[PDB]
């Protein structure tokens, strides 16, 4: 009890959009700080509580938690203008005093306007030269963690500090930019005008999140949630490089992006799609561009919630989540929406990966072999038969059990909670 | 134990070149691996064994352990001419058969020539233009890391795949750089033609890391340490931004460096010298420029093991010590050097910052806040006795014995160690 309490951490094991926002929603209920640690808002989490629905991207999820604290870590890049307006949507929505429960780490990087200007003209031109580029969300958040890396970007208690300072920096910035793409327009004074503004606007809000994170920790006992974001093989380092996003969005960015000790890591859950998705360009296996992956989206409402762009649809691939669990740990899993596969006769699922005919000892480093693997599949019965209404165990059909089953034992990780809807309500917790 | 086994970390606590390579080579001496997470060979570690010493940078320092396997982890980025060069200079001190007991893991990035060139007028650049700049090992870091975030940069298994898509990637990040530098000259086929040979060089050292840690940590049991490299308060995230090294040097830099759990990590150490050292531009609070300053730079020999660089010097600093114990949850201490002290009268010791004749709550996210601040000491009484001897607890005279106390206490972590010179066997184990 000395070392402090132990987090929970809620973490999205293929490529992203698994259901982390519906998941934390859920644990969230009675949370005391629920936190972001890692990203941007290239993210998009849905959140569904009364019929009322609510698409999160900087806002911690448990925003909508009056009694709780939403924390924005270090590890998060933020894009000021982009906050406020995601903000203020949600204020039409019923969001009220958010800007009363809502700490912001004075460590975190800021995205700059021309980060997200940056975003797009790379991608123009990686398209334009050498056929295919990244997919981005054009949030500018590659950029943004460049200049983290550089040394070269600023943040939250740079903008609240001197601000003559600040404008030196931001000025320097801009042009170094401007020499990467010299027909970058840059409204210096323009933009640095309104990062005057968000400046009052913030200052109440931030707060050293280091002291912060360590005090509640060791102070009287309170239940403290992290929100992950993107997801495993996206991962800077462990995903399908260079198709990936800019930050760890493995466990281990839970530690950097929060500043806080493995020791104070409580339960990891992997939210794990009962089918796979992806969303810009890259490798994707049980990619099922056909009759099967048409059903998959439109029953699923497979569209970026972050920017409308239509996901590619696939069947469920082990691989990818066996490699997500040796680098996570997961405690435990929350296999989401289960009742969109209600209609299938029979369910194919992904169990290897083969090559030259001989199958892959370990999920590929390099992503273009990735591109030329022939994946072997385990074809599952089918329920056929609604499972949207399931609150309990029970109420699932034999061949659903089945299939949660499968998972459970091809990963060596348990269920614990089984998604049949969007709703709150619409879960399944198997222990 | 289903689990797995969890490995030992080395962390420096402040600003580097607290001794880690000699904690490390101490844990190093029966365990099964040992390995690196972060940095390149900006690092400088210093081993000293039957009067035999050897300075490492990219080698894992528990590389003279025959029977170990030293790990560099995907969260190392490499530059291969630097590499080879310094294990060839161990060779030449009786470092035989080390490529036989060397893994690479295939997602660790590569630091090209042109990344260290790039470091170099980034540098002359920030003097030549704001008056100071970072101060860098100019090995090229903080440009290959930046190249890593942008998803631009190669890593080894691109290096080790198809040569004629490398070089295709290879010759078009070089080109971006000159968009940065136009006076920077690259050799193209002259480096792109190196780099085929070392791919051949290196080949049978690769391995799939994530697959290969996970394994060792499943597998029957073994000791797996982890050597830290930098320090706490040179962390791009937590450390005096932006007069801090690219990578997290924090405990968190093990998990997103090697791809394992929190729940994977076992004893956390945290490397202390009885002072304090900086090497490089930023703030210093008990820095001291004086007759002390230079006596602990001299007895201490307190020059870079990589850039042979004159360190700055100054009396312990428990505010970066409080806070670098906040961000990794040391299980204990390694205090070093302690034998420097031996010979002066009193020892000022910094306890607390004071901005506005005021207090500061907490270590300040703004680093030239720190430049502001203030310190008040604690001076205590020294020994004026040789350590340089002792191997017991009993052995340090009475105010040695207060020193460690007073670190012990001040802290809320245990030393389990103490240094009384270089070599190895100058360590007393408190328990
Ligand atoms: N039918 C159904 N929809 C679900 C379930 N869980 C989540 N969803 C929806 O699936 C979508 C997942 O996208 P997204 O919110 O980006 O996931 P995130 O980025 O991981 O938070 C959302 O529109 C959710 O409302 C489930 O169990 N069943
Ligand atoms: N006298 C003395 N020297 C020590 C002790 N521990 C380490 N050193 C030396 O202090 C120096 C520390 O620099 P360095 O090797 O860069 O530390 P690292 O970068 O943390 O591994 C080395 O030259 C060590 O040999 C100690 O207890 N006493
Ligand atoms: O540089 P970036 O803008 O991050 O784009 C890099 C790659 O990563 C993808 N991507 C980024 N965030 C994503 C997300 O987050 P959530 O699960 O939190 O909703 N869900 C799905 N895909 C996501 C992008 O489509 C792109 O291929
Ligand atoms: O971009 P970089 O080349 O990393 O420089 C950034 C800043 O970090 C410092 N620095 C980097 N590695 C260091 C080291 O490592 P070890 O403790 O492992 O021996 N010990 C001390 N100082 C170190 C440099 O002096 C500089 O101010
Ligand atoms: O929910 C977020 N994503 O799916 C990203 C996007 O819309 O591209
Ligand atoms: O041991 C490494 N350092 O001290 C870095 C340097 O020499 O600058
Ligand atoms: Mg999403
Ligand atoms: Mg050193």
């Amino acid at each position: 009890a000395a070392t402090g309490s132990r987090v929970t951490v809620v973490l999205g094991a293929q490529w992203g959009d698994e259901g982390k926002g519906k998941v934390v929603d859920l644990l969230a209920t009675d949370a005391d700080i629920v936190s972001r640690c890692q990203g941007g808002n290239n993210a998009g989490h849905t959140v569904v509580v009364d019929g009322k629905e609510y698409d999160f991207h900087l806002l911690p999820s448990g925003i909508i938690n009056t009694k709780a604290v939403s924390f924005i870590g270090n590890g998060v890049v933020i894009h000021l203008p982009g906050l406020f307006e995601e903000a203020e949507k949600n204020e039409k929505k019923g969001l009220k005093d958010w800007e009363k429960r809502l700490i912001i780490s004075d460590r975190a990087h800021l995205v700059f306007d021309f980060h997200q200007a940056v975003d797009g003209l790379q991608e123009v031109q990686r398209q334009a030269q050498e056929g295919k580029n990244i997919g981005t969300t054009k949030k500018g958040i590659g950029p943004t963690y460049s200049s983290k890396a550089a040394r070269t970007g600023l943040r939250i208690c740079d903008l609240l500090s001197d601000f003559d300072e600040f404008s030196a920096r931001f000025k320097n910035l801009a042009h170094q930019h401007q020499s990467m793409f010299p027909t970058l327009e840059i409204d210096v004074e323009g933009q640095l005008k309104r990062l005057k503004g968000f400046a009052e606007r913030i200052r109440p809000m931030v707060r050293d999140g280091v002291y912060f994170m360590y005090e509640a920790l060791h102070g009287p006992p309170k239940k403290v949630l992290v929100e992950g974001a993107n997801a495993a093989l996206l991962d800077i380092d462990f995903g399908t490089y260079p198709f990936v996003t800019s930050s760890n969005c493995t466990v281990g960015g839970v530690c950097t992006g929060l500043g806080i000790p493995p020791q104070n890591i409580g339960d990891v859950y992997g939210v794990v799609k009962a089918y796979t998705t992806r969303v810009g360009i890259g490798a994707f296996p049980t990619e099922q561009i056909n009759e099967i992956g048409d059903l998959l989206q439109n029953r699923g409402h497979e569209w970026g919630v972050t920017t409308g762009r239509k996901r590619r649809c696939g069947w469920l691939d082990l691989m990818i989540l066996r490699y997500a669990h040796m680098v996570n740990g997961f405690t435990a899993l929350a296999l989401t929406k289960l009742d969109i596969l209600d209609v299938l006769s029979e369910i194919k699922v992904g169990i290897s990966y083969k090559l030259n005919g001989k199958r892959i000892p370990y999920f590929p480093a390099n992503q273009e072999i990735l591109q030329k693997v022939e994946v072997e599949y385990e074809t599952l019965p089918g329920w056929k038969a609604d499972t949207t209404g399931a609150r309990k165990w029970e109420d699932l059909p034999p061949q659903a059990q089945s299939y949660v089953r499968f998972v459970e034992n091809h990963m060596g990780v348990a269920v614990k909670w089984v998604g049949v809807g969007k709703s709150r309500e619409s879960m399944i917790q198997l222990f």
